Parts: structure tokens; sequence; C-alpha cells
């Protein structure tokens, strides 16, 4: 019922909200000598940690515009629930990254660490690399997710948290380490600085989409009907 | 004879161009842990130490619109000598900032090390900090370079290149610390990034100006006559 | 039957149209001393109250794209009508706003009265500030509109038109006290100064919207289903 | 000598600095029913009668690139010291504007007081009324600065203070009473606010020129060599 | 059938294509003695006329995205084929513009007849002509169009065509006539100047609006019933 | 001396400021059927006949930054004198076309009489056109001023103004007959209209000047030293 | 079943992309003598000849957003299959002209053979030739798809792929010959110069229609019914 | 005497003007096999070695922006002389390139024949490569124009002539070969295509400058005085 539907789209707009304003204000790299790398990323990762232990409880904690994209092609959720959870998200993100403005001081809240993809590096490239970090990032959450698979993977907030880290760990030097819209939009709207921003759809979607697919039907499938699955689209 | 004139702006125009190259070059901040700062701080100051060493041997080396600016009302020079610098040290700007981009890989060559207000800095102060920079640096010039002035002050090389460093050593933060034109200037124009790029003439136009003016007739003024001198305009 | 759904849109246009037209050509500021305040203040208050007495009668007179955002979340009315109200009240405003134009000398007749920012307060706050008027504004409504409530409230058309004033009272300081997108929209279509214009549907929106939060399920919230009654989206 | 035209040049910028200062900083209506009109209107008079009583002492407070324009058709300037005075002024109203900036509240600092024309009134009237507001006020410094007329004026000072006063008294209404580019020029700049904004220049200016003519030829003319006296421009 | 569908947008299309190519291409007033004026009144009106006589038997001959949206209101037709009808006319208007183009001589086919507001006129004069200009036009054709009506009418064509010559022979003076948007928006696009263009779509679309209202309540009313017809937008 | 100089420069101001006022007052085509063209034409040439009996007598009546450009080259007169004029008329001009536009209603008022290039005309054309025009108009002038022809011509004044007129009898429909930058000009500052302007400052400009060559050299030659008289420009 | 829908449209997605690479990537005029006009004609009929014995085993192998459209009005398929194709061709375009400038030198990837109009020729001719190039292309695929045809064709995929290298031996001389509006849209909007642009889906869509006109009911006609059949548009 | 420099200036206007003319009108490639450059690459060295034949003989024949700089620093011109053949030769490209536009069919017209760096090429080694190219060339016309230097040269127009066509020869491959600002000036303003322009100007420019440099002082300096030589300037 609704009393579900409306939880988790706050559910989704407070888990982003969050993670924007914590992982955004952890990245504001007020620490240049100790990268702000090892900082800022696991910052990221146990952001999206709590908030999957926290909200993954509800809605699933996507607060990733990629990997609700990454669900739906993956004929999980409802084209709404998948347009709810992106307008939360992105919401959520302006709100967290509203807020976070609000109670930061100027001389550290510049471009609200924005994603900008790195000096030499071009376009395709940073298009390239957002599309391998959000696809070792949406297989990631598509293995811990998936119920038929079990035994012993301990924490799915972690065995997810982690992949978001290792995610920043290499991308923040070729793109910021966006692969999440949800984050690069939030900084794009307040600072109004579209730059290169594009890049930070496409290669996250992309890679959400051509994970969702390396996984569903690739690496481990389904073993009843795809067609009739399908349906779920229709309700 | 001209077979100076053309010298020292030669001199001027090579004398700005190093100065750019290896100030500018130093600066691509490519060791964020041990502060760019004492190192492209440094690197500014023995950067201007030895092409004072070397070319102040002929033109003075100001390689530095501010400064040319500072001799100018300083009465010392000709408004066409003046002017003359001026375009030899944008020139040279733009040229060692050309070369410096044709030697750096792309990964390091980012945005050519633009000056750039720091972000909690607003432009006024922005551009009060430059005019403290360029006061303190354009009184030491003039105060090295004042013969009536003598004794044991070693180095004018040094006592003018370590003018420098302290500005960077605390402008870099504020202002990235241009205090030379010509230095925000040409990665200006090769980036085409002239964002709050006029912080950078204002402030050391003014700081130059109201620096030979606290130096010329406040603390050491001169003994004969000022208005007799006034004369080295008309040639 | 449509018999009723196009005379709400058209008492809609008007009750709107009047609304422009009374409040916004009461606050043309003609009196500086005594503040405009008190008087654009409950000018909008009796526009209010009068069109409440006399529309409120047929379609609600809600004349304002926040109410009726606000009843919409508050799932009372059919995201048509939701939509149908709003285009009444745009073309409502924008009508009032015309003839508010023709009938008023230039020299009165300038910016039409645009809601705009106050000038030391930035956007969030006087994002803030519209909120918090909103939501005092679209609590009173719903508190004034809710049935279940009864006993002695006296009139709802006052009850409801001191809201807005009070809204007004506080926040001309601020925004110019929008609280109407219609209203802030009307003379930014006819004078092309959208400028800060968004502030006002966010503000107000977002108002609305946890307004009707914080009454049908915080303060006083609803006795039978909530998933239940959510049908009337589906007619 | 020097050591007079560059007092003059500086007694320029502070008298112009100060006036924009005081003047502007006046007009920052902080007090609507007490018509500002009055309050302003008498600022602008005494802060140019103290400006007048002050550096009408040195280089003559012209503090207005209108007087200044008036005074080198007048043929009694040279054009250099005519456009010293100019850019003087200029850079005195900016500065005298920045500093106003950087000690007002922003909640009061809002456009820092810009000329901006009437609602009804368009460009031509506009135009028209700087017109005589700057023939009336350049009439009166010609005439009060003009040593065969005496007996008893008193003060010039006032004598143009209240001229400038009378000039606001009426066109603070038509056009915020520029009457001074220098003082429409100044938050032109800071705010970024062009607009309508050449009526500031043109109509003062020509109302200055046809001032300096409604006198010097007309009015009160001058008893030896008209073509002769046109050799200052030479010198 | 969509034998019928398919046609009616034929007729359509290539009906307001001759409109368009031959009304326009006699307005190109080659004519100025002789009153553009009678003619390009009349060429409208036969034109008009012809296409009524013509297709008129088929689709109806609306060649008016404002009597298209007339006959809406009007609950005559289907949001469907009052979509259909629009974009058929806006490519029809379009095309027999582009023809026109392709057969008259540049020194001929100026601005290709574009309907621009007269002079002094100004945009909501120019509206409120438009909107009488479709409202009595709009209001001829619902009347010839109504069969309940009838007698002795003669010809709808010519009991229309005279309709669209009468809004011409006034209105070419205050905005050149348009009455119909496709007609505006035709050589609008193909000259790019989209100059005061709205007032062309609003001004007969409110027209046509108000005209359907007009005719189909006030004056000539409905003797069955308003809500059970208005069941013909759900087919 | 000075009261020639300064005379001339008023008498350019006013002749061209009538030039405009009447003439382009004239052409304001509020009569279609009579070609304005022989209105407007005659207009322009009486115009122009009147204000060379009347000014021609004091400044040589240019009104015309072609004209003045023609007798610069013609090393008739100094850069300085020629480049007083062209202010003169330039600023004649805009007044004259400001008042024109005070007088003149709204729905007069139009474009005011802007120069525009002739529909299927190009630039190319319409340059050449302008070239003509001035030629034969600059070549009128020269001839008509020039003493050492005599004998019996009559007037100059209808000797040059028929020649103006004849340019408009044949250009008026290629170019509209600017054949004066500033008459194309005023109209293009005031409308904020300067499409296609260009072509009239070249157009007649070349014109003008091969004018004054077609004549000087070519045609009526000089019989004396034309690097002598040269030392014009020197003074 | 999906399991043939999102084939489909993948086969859509690389048989576009590989169109897109081959054809493009051939074209890039690496030959001026010899003609690039035989070696890129055939390079596209080829790279689609293959594509369409490839791919059009499984989707047809439209690879051109013009013939999705032409089988669309066919009531072939169904809006929504014919709007994923759309979207998989342009997908396609973008992703094969990607990958074809990551793989080929600067110095050859120009513009990535962006379709231009030919220098004299304008955008109506430009359309009316993109026009017949898609008409007898489309027509050549809809009477080889169409199966009542039958006997002797030979080969679909030659009988296509001539028909698309006749578009090109013809049409590269008069717009580069896209007639391919995927084809045209993947260069533009990888050098971002969507110049002439829309020359590119007017044409061939026009084309496409009015070619899927002239086949199903002009020259080979339908022999059941036309208004049961489009059912397929519900399904 | 002026005879003389009115000459050279009219032969500079003309030998400029064919220049760009024949020049720019065989460069049209309307031979794409027959590599276009061996045509073009003759033809503006014939049509420079005509010019020289033809004006070197009065003027010099620079036809080249670069060529009177090179001599200007060459102190062998006059700043005057030197502006006046620049002004000249600019008036003559583009006069030659208007001409050959109305003279040559719009399909072979295109863009004028305008310079533009090849495809991978960058600005900077169009840059470079315009040095290059203008440093061989402003070589060789020193060393032909330098009259110490004889014995058996043959022809200076060949000499030099050869010397342009060897600049094509290599440099149309990079950049189109402008290495004449007016060159590639003339095709930029009608064409309004000033895309990668700058490169011309520049490049050519310090080519020219760094050749006349390692000319007259480097390789065959000189054997008199250089400062007193460059007295020339003051006359
Ligand atoms: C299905 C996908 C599976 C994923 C696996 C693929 C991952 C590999 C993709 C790598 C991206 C290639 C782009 C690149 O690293 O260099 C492109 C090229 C660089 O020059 P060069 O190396 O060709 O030769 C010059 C050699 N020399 C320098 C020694 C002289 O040109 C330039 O402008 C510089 C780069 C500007 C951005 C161009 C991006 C191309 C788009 C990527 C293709 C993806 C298709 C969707
Ligand atoms: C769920 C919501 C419940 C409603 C209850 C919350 C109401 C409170 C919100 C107050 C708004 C905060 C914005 C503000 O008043 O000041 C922001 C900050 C000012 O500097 P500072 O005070 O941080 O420190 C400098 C201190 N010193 C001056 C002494 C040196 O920066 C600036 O640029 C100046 C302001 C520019 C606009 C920034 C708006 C922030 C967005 C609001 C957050 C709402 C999230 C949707
Ligand atoms: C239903 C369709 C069936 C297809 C069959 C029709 C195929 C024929 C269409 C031909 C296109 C006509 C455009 C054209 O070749 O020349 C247009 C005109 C050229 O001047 P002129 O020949 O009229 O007379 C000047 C004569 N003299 C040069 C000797 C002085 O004006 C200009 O600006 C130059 C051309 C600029 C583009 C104008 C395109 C017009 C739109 C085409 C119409 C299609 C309707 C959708």
């Amino acid at each position: 019922r609704s009393a579900s539907f409306w939880r988790a789209i706050f559910a989704e707009f407070f888990a982003t909200l969050f993670y924007v304003f914590f992982g955004l204000g952890a990245s504001l790299r007020w620490a240049p000598g100790p990268l702000h790398v090892l900082q800022v990323a696991l910052a990221f990762g146990l952001a999206l940690a709590t908030l999957v232990q926290a909200v993954g409880h509800i809605s699933g904690a996507h607060v990733n515009p990629a990997v609700t994209f990454a669900f739906l092609v993956g004929s999980q959720m409802s084209l709404l629930r998948a347009i709810c959870y992106v307008v939360a998200q992105l919401l959520g993100a302006v709100a967290g990254a509203a807020v976070l403005y609000s109670v930061t001081p100027p001389a550290v809240r510049g471009n609200l660490a924005l994603n900008t993809l790195h000096p030499g590096v071009s376009v395709g490239q940073a298009t390239i690399v957002e599309i391998f970090l959000t696809l070792q990032f949406v297989l990631c959450i598509f293995a811990t997710y998936d119920e038929r698979r079990n035994g012993r993977l301990g924490s799915v907030a972690l065995a997810v948290g982690f992949s978001l880290t290792l995610g920043h760990l290499f991308g923040m030097y070729y793109t910021g380490a966006g692969m999440n819209p949800a984050r690069s939009f939030a900084p794009a709207i307040l600072t109004r600085n579209f730059t290169n921003h594009w890049v930070y759809w496409v290669g996250p979607v992309i890679g959400a989409g051509l994970g969702s697919l390396l996984y569903d039907f690739l690496l481990f499938p389904r073993l009843k009907s795809v067609s009739e699955r399908l349906s779920i689209l229709k309700g």
C-alpha cells in the first residue's frame, strides 16, 4: 500500500539527502596532504553503508539515479516507482546539498565538491571511467541484493559501501568519482556549473544499465520466465 | 641608444617568459600533501631572484605590469618604455605560458595554474589582498633598487625574490597570489577563463601604485626637485 | 458534472484574476510613509477573504498554485482538476495583471508590484521565508476547510484572509511576500523580469506541501483509510 | 607645478570618493515615510557643500564628470586636467562606493542607491530632466565660481550645495537625480546594473555643456577675447 | 473510418497550404496606392471561400489553429482530431509558404507578408484586436456550420469568406490581420522573425475560444445535454 | 577664428538636425498610394536646398558624414574640422531624430523611416547602389562648390538639392536611399535596429570618396600644386 | 515475446552503430582525387547490404530514423517499436560515431564526415534533394521487404544496399547525402555543429513518409482492409 | 611627394585586391583529384610574381600585412606608411574578395577559400606552421629586395613568387597556408567565419617579425649605424 510507496520515496529522499550531505560534506577537501581520497572515499562508502543499513531496509537505499535505473532495466521495479525514486533522489541531493551549504563556512564550501573531469582526461575517457565505476558498483548491489545468492556474504551494507569506496579510490582522480548523477546533479544546480556535466548521467546510466545486463543475463541469470516477469512494468 | 631600449624590451620579454614558464610550471600543484605553497612560493621567488640576477642587469627585470606601473608613477621611466615593458611582459607571459603548455602533459597542465580567488574570499577582500601583496613587493623593489640606500643589503635578487616568496606564502591561499598581472593574464588567455580576472590588475596596480607612493614621498622621499624630475615623461 | 468542473475552473480564473488585480493593484506602493505594508497586507487578505466568501462557495477559491498543490498532496483533489486550477490561476493572474496594467497610469504601474527578494536576504533564506509563509497559510486553510473541525471559528474567509495578511505583514519585507506563485508569475511575465523567480514556486510549493503534511498526518490526522482514499487520483 | 596638478587630482579623487560615500550612503532609503527625499537631497547638498568648503579650495571640487566637462567647454581648463579629473572622479566614486559597500550591512546596501529612471518616465523625459538638473546646477557653479561677480553671495559652498539639493528635491523622483555621471557610474559598476545608464551621461553632459553656454556667452558673457582665451587648450 | 480521418487531415494540410500560398502570395503588397487592403483582404476571403467550398466538404476547412481550437472547446471535435488538424495546418502553412517562396522573385518575396503589429499599436491592443477579429470570425463559422440554423443563408463559403475579409479590412492595419496562427506561424518560421509573434496565438486563441463560448451557450445555446455531449472527448 | 570653427560646427549640428527632422519626418510614409517617393524624395532635396541656402553660407552645409569625408579626401578640409563635422552631424541627426520622435504620434513614428535594403536586393548591390548615389551626389556638390567653375549654374542649393532628390527618386527603392550615414545612423540608434547598417557608411563613404576622386583629378583637375595643397592637413 | 522486441532493439542499436562506424569511417575523405564518392558511396551501400544480410534477419535493419518512420506511416509497426528503434538508432549512431572517433587519428577524424549542404545549394533545394533520396530509398526497401512481390529479385540486401549507394552517388554532392537522420545526427552531436541540421530530418522524414505513401496506396496498394490493419497501432 | 605615397597606397590596394581575387579565385578547389595544391600553390605564387613585377615597381608589392610589418620592424618604413599599407591591403583584400564573390557562381564560391586549420592540427602547431611559412617567405623578400646583395638572382618576382608557392606547397595542408593576414582576413569578413582566425595574424606576424630579425641582424646584418637609421620612424 501507499503507506509503503510513499515511505520508500521519503526514505529515498532522506537517504539521498544525507548521502549527499555527509558524502559531499566530507569531500570538501579541507585536507590536501592526507589525500582527501581515502577520506572522501570511505566517507562515501560509510555514508552509503549506513544509509543501506538504515534505509535499504525500506526502499532499497538506491540514493542513486543510476542504481534506480539499473533495477528498472533489471525488470525489478515499475517505471513509476523508478521515476519517483529519481525525482526523490534529485530532490534529496539538492536538499542535502542546500543544507550542507547553510552549515559550512564559505571558505570551505567552495564548489560544493562538484564532480569535474580530471585535467588531461577528456570526456570520452571520463565517460569510460564512469561506466566502469557504475558497472562494478551496480554489479555489487545486484549481487548482494540477490536473494538466491546467500551463505556468507556478511553485510550487504559493507558488501556495498566498500563497492562505492573502491569506486572513489579509483575514480576521484579521473572524474571526481561521481558515479551517482544525483550527487553530480546537486552541486551542479547550486553552483550553476553544469560543465562536462552530462558525462555524469551517461557514464553512470550506461554503466548501471550494462551492469544489470552483465549480471541478470550474463553472469548470474534467471531460472523461470524472462518475458513473464517483465509484466511488472504493467504493474 | 635603441641598442639599449630594444635589448631591455627583449630582456623583459625573455625575463617574463621564463618567469611564467618556471614559476607557473612549478605551480602545477602536482604535489598536494607537501603544500605546493612552499614549493610554488619559492619557485616564484627563485625564478624572480634569478631573473633579477640575470636580467635586472639590463632592463630592471620587472616582469610584472604592476612593477613597471610602479616605476612609472615613480617618475622613473617614460610612458613609452613603461608601455613597451607591459606589452613585452604580457607577450613574454603568454609565450612562456604557451611553451609550458607544449612541454607538460595534459594530465598535469590543467588550468595552467590560473590565479583564482579562494572560495569564501570575495573579490573586494581578494582585491584587498592583492593590494597588500603588491605593495609589500613593490616596496621591497623600490628600496633595493634605490641607490642612495646602501651599506649591507647583500643581494637585490634575494632581497627581492624573498619579497615575491613572502607574497605567495601568504597570498596563494587568498588569491592564488598572482600579484603580477602578466602572470594572471597568460593563463587567462590560454584557457579562456577570465573569471574574477580584473581582480588581478586592479589589486596589483593599486598596490604597486600606492606602494611607489608609500616609498617615494612617504617613507624614503626625494631631496632635490619633484616637479623638475617629472620631466622624464617628456623624454 | 462538467457544469461544475468548468464552473470551478472559471471561478478559479476569475477568483485569481481579481485577486491579482486587487491585491497587486493596491501593492503599487503609491504610499511610502504609511507602510504600504499594512495596506498591501490587508489588501491581499481582504481580496482573498472576499474571493473566498465569493468563490470558495464553488471551487474552493485557491487562487494559488501552492494551495492547489497542497490539496493535491492532500489527496483531496484529482491531478486533473489540480492542473486545471493551476493553469486557470496562472491565466487568471496574468489576465488580472494585464487589466491592472491597462487601467493604471505608467507612473504608478511600475514593475507591477513584482515579488523580489529583499536586498541582503539571499535566495535560501528567501526560500526559507516563503516556506514558512505558505505553511502557516496552507495550514490555516486546511484547518478552516476541514469539516470534522467546527464549533465556533466564525468566518473561513476571515479565518483565511487574516492568514494571508499575517503572511504579508511578515514576508513583504523578506520576499515581497509572494506566497502565491500565480501572483509572482503574473508580473514576471508582463515585465519580463524572472529574476530570483523560482524562489517563488519552490518556496511556496514546499511550504504548501509540507503544510498539508503537517496537518493531514501530523497535527489533525485522518480516522478511516489513507490508502483507500488515495483512490481519488484514479478519479 | 605638479605639486598642484597631482594634488587637485587627488583632492578630486578624495572629494568625489567622499561625495559618493556620504551622499550615496545616506540615500540607502532606510527611511520610507519621512521621504528619503529631504534626507538624501540635503545629504547630497551638504556633502557637496562640505567638499567645496574643503576641496574647492584646491581643485575646484567638481566631483562631477558633468561639471568638469562644463568647465572644459567653458574654455577654463585643459583637456588634460579635464580628463585627469573625470578619471579621478570615476575612480573616486567607485572607491567611495566600494567602501560604503564594505561598511554597510547587506540588508541596507541594496543596489547602492543606483540611479534608475522613474517607472512611467521614459528615457527621453529622463534625459530631459537630467538636462535641466545639470543646467541649473552647472549654472549655479559658474556663477559662484565667477570672480567678476561678487558683493554679497555669502558662501559658494552653500551657494552651490543648495543647487545640488534643489536638483534632488526635484529629480530624485524623475531619475533618482543622478546629475553626476560619477555618481550613476559607481553603483552601476559595483552592482553590474547598467540599465538606462547612458541617460546619466548624456543628460548631464548636455546639461552641463548647454549650461556653461547659457552663462559664458548668453547670460554673463566675457569682456576681452574669446578666441584668444581658447589658447588654454594648447596649455 | 481512417479513410476519413486521414483524408480530413490531408484536406486540412492541402486546404491550409493553399490558403497560405494564395492568401500570403497576394498579400506581398506589390501594390501601395490601391490599398493592398481591399486586395489582400478579399484574397484571404476568397481563398477561404474557395477552400470551404472545396474542403469544407470533407474536413471542415478550418485551416486555422484558432478555429480548430474553437470547435474543440465547442465540444464538437476530439482532442486527437483537434491536434491532428493544428499540426496539419501548421505543416500546411509552412509548406504553402515554402512553395510561395520558391515561386516568387526575391524582390517581391520580402518578409513573406509576416504579420507584424502596427507601429504605435502595442501588444495588448494588438492582442485585443486579434481577439475581436477571431471572435467575429469564429462566430460567423459557428453560425454557418450550425445545422439547426437554416432557411436562407445562401453560401457558407461566402457566409464565411466575407467574415475573414471583414477581419482583414479592419485588422491588417492594427496587426496585419493574422487571425490565423498558422498564417502568422508559417512566415515566422521561414524568415526567422518571431517578433511580437505570440500576440498571434493568444489573440486568436482567446478570440476563437471566447467566440465558441459567446455562441454555444450565450447567443444560440444547446437544447439537450451539455455534460452528456462532452463525452465526445473520450471518443 | 574659433568664432568661425565653432559656428560652422553648430551650423552643421543644426543644419543636420533639421535635415533629419524634416527629411525623416516627411518620409514617415503616411501616404502609400501617391508614392512617398516623390514626396520624401523632394522633401530630402528641399530640406537640403534650404539648409544649403541657409547654412551652406557658413559651414558648407554638408550635413552628411559622406560629404564631409568627400571634402577631406578632397584635400579641402582639416582632419580636425572633418571630424568635428561628422560628430556634429551624427549628434545633429540623432537630435533631430529625437525631436521628431517627441512630436509625432506613435502610430506614425514607426521605425523613424530607418534605411533598410530592399527585399530581394542584397547587401553588395545595396552597397553598389549607395555608391552610385553618393558619387553622383558628391560630384554635384564638388562641381557647384567649385569656384573656378561659374557662369550660369543658377542656385547651388537647387543645383544640389535636386542631386539629393535624384538620389532618392532612384535609391529609396534599392536602399531606402540613405546616402547620408548620419541619416541612417540616427534612426538606427533610436530604434536600436542596426541591421544591414554598415551598408550605409561603406556605400556612401566609398561613393563620396571615389566621387571627390572622379572630380578633383579625373574630370575637373587642379592647375597648381597637388602635393603643396595637401599641407592643409597639417593646418 | 520481449526476447524479440529487445533483440530487435539491440540488433537496431548494433546494426546502426556499425553502419555509422563503417559508413562514416570510410567517408573520412582521406582520398580527394579518386572521388571519395564511389568510395563512400559503396561503403554506405555495402555497410547497409551487410547489416541487412546480418540484422535485417531479426529487426528489419532500418538503421535509419527515416525508414523506421516510413514503416510506421506504413501501418506496419507500432508507435512503440517505432520509437524504440529511433532511440536505438540514434544511440547506435552516436555510439558507432564515438568509437570511430576513438580509433581514428585526429588528422583524419575531422568533422567526422558531418553532412553539410553543398555551397551554392540552399536549404530548400537541399531539403528537396534529401526528399528524393529518401523516397527512392524508402521505395526500394518497401518493394524488397514486400512479400506478395517475389519471383526473382535476388538479394534484398543488394536490392537495398545499391539503393543507398545510388542515393550517395547523387546526393553526396548536394547534401553530403545524409538520407539517414541518425547518420547526420551522430556527428552533429560529437562535433557540436548542428548547422543546417534540420534539413536532415525534415528532408528524409518527408521523403520516407511520402515514399511509403507512393508505394502502399499509389504504386503497389493493399488488397484487404486499410482501416482494419491500422489496428496494429493499438497493438 | 604624395604623388608617391598615395600611388603606393593604391598600388598596394590594387596589388592586394588582385592577389586575393586571383589567388583566392583559383583556390576555390574546383578540382579534388589533381591536388588543388599545385594549382592554388602556383596560383598564389604567380599571382604574387606578377604583382611584384607589376607593383613591386612602385610600392614594394607587400600585399601582405605580415610583410609590411616585417619591413617596419626592419626599420625600413615609417609607421605611417606601414599602417597605410595594412589598411590598403585589408581593403584591397576584402574588395578583391567581394569581386570574386560577384563573379563566381555560388556552387563554386563556397567559403571563399577561407584559411582554416587542418583537422588534427591544433592552433599552436598551426601557429607554429604559419610562423615558419612567413619566416621563410619574409626572409626570401628581404634577401631579394636587399640591394647590397646582387650578382645573379635573376628575377625578384620569381625569386619571391616561388617563396610564396613553397609556402603553400607545404602549408595548405597544415593551415590552408594563409601566411597573409589580408588573405585570411578578407574571406573571414565576407563569410563571417572568424574561427581560429587569430592564428593567422599572430602566426604570420611573429613569422614576419622574427624573419626580418633573422636577416637584418642575424644572417646578413647592416654595416653603418643601427641606432641612427631608426630615425626613419620620426620621418
Ligand atoms: C563498449 C565499450 C566497452 C568499454 C571498453 C572500451 C574502453 C576503451 C575506451 C578508451 C577511450 C578512447 C579515447 C582515447 O583515449 O583517445 C582518443 C583519441 C586520442 O588520439 P589517439 O590515441 O587516437 O592517437 C594519438 C596517439 N598519439 C598521442 C600517440 C599521437 O582522440 C582525442 O581527441 C583524445 C580523447 C578525447 C575523447 C575521445 C573519446 C572517444 C570515445 C570512446 C569510445 C567509446 C564509444 C562509446
Ligand atoms: C527542513 C527545513 C526546515 C526549516 C528550518 C530551517 C530554517 C533555517 C535555514 C536558514 C538558512 C541558512 C542560510 C544562512 O542564513 O546563511 C548561509 C551562509 C552564511 O554564512 P554562515 O552563517 O554559514 O557563516 C558566516 C558567519 N559570519 C557571517 C558571522 C562570518 O552562506 C551564504 O552564502 C549566505 C546565505 C545564502 C543562501 C544560503 C541558503 C542555504 C540553504 C538553506 C538550507 C535549507 C535546505 C533546503
Ligand atoms: C511537393 C513537392 C514535390 C517535389 C517537386 C518540387 C521540386 C522543385 C523544388 C525546387 C526548389 C526551388 C528553390 C530554388 O531553386 O530557387 C528559389 C529562389 C531562386 O530565385 P528564383 O529562381 O525564384 O528566381 C531568380 C531567377 N534568376 C536567378 C535567374 C534571376 O529563391 C532563393 O532564395 C534561392 C533558394 C533558397 C531555398 C528556397 C527553397 C524553396 C522551398 C522549396 C519549395 C518546396 C515546398 C515544400
